[PDB]
């Protein structure tokens, strides 16, 4: 069992944690963008991850989510954890 969130899933969720739907375009291959560059707090990354934890069946330790600079890593946390141990 490993329902992997896709680009779109991460996108929608990550916009959702910004509060209002401003619309930081996170479509296509936005995985090379950076959270620091898009003004994201690591606290917010934890918040982002927290949502995905309960949704997909993963658990991301507090400090881990603060160590993700690019969206690819945050996505890879969920995807990877499910593939590793679900
Ligand atoms: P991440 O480690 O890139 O997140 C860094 C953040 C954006 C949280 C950064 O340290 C910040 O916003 N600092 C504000 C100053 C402070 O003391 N914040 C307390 C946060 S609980």
């Amino acid at each position: 069992m490993a329902t992997l969130l896709t680009t779109d899933d991460l996108r929608r969720a990550l916009v959702e944690s910004a509060g209002e739907t401003d619309g930081t375009d996170l479509s296509g291959d936005f995985l090379d963008l950076r959270f620091e560059d898009i003004g994201y707090d690591s606290l917010a990354l934890m918040e982002t991850a927290a949502r995905l934890e309960s949704r997909y069946g993963v658990s991301i330790p507090d400090d881990v989510a603060g160590r993700v600079d690019t969206p690819r890593e945050l996505l890879d946390l969920i995807n990877g954890a499910l593939a590793e141990a679900a």
